[PDB]
């Protein structure tokens, strides 16, 4: 299975688009999830991915008009457990009770979230970690010129390809990651 992890587009109040160069890659047909990380921002956007796959779980950004979109989510896709949430809420570590329920979110394989607008894909301690940036390169609270990126998860097994398309000038570069779990 193709998963497809995105987020942060902040259409239509900060991009217009997706980036023509990043929507050329995708067609219905190909991908059997979607992971959401919020911020699409409006129905228009969602309609779009739901062309793409039959599988599709978002979480609820802090600019989403939709308020029906679950704030986590834990989500089984092949083997693995995988964890999102879009990153935008304040919780202090010492609500111990809150903490007790973020038990469950951490217990994953693959954690994904987003909000920074900054794209990261590494393993740490037999877990994989993805935050897909923002797809439209949108500006974030803290910077101004964030280069767009999404990620596609080729899943097989207990090996998992993470695919990190960025748009770097004209062209996409595309880095390749192996992880196996255990």
């Amino acid at each position: 299975m193709l998963v497809l992890v995105l987020g942060d587009l902040h259409i239509p109040h900060r991009c217009n688009s997706l980036p023509a160069k990043f929507k050329k890659l995708l067609v219905p047909g190909k991908i059997q999830h979607i992971l959401c990380t919020g911020n699409l921002c409006t129905k228009e956007s969602y309609d779009y991915l739901k062309t793409l796959a039959g599988d599709v779980h978002i979480v609820r950004g802090d600019f989403d008009e939709n308020l029906n979109y679950p704030e986590q989510k834990v989500v089984t896709v092949g083997q693995f457990k995988i964890g999102l949430i879009h990153g935008h809420q304040v919780i202090p570590w010492g609500d111990m009770a809150s903490l007790a329920l973020l038990q469950r979110q951490f217990d994953v394989d693959i954690l994904i979230s987003g909000h920074t607008h900054k794209f990261e894909a590494f393993e740490h301690e037999n877990k994989f970690y993805i935050n897909p940036g923002s797809a439209t390169g949108a500006y974030n609270a803290l910077e101004t010129n964030i280069i767009p990126s999404f990620v596609l998860m080729d899943i097989q097994a207990s090996t998992v390809v993470t695919y990190v398309y960025q748009l770097i000038g004209d062209d996409v570069k595309v880095e390749r990651i192996e992880y196996k779990k255990s």
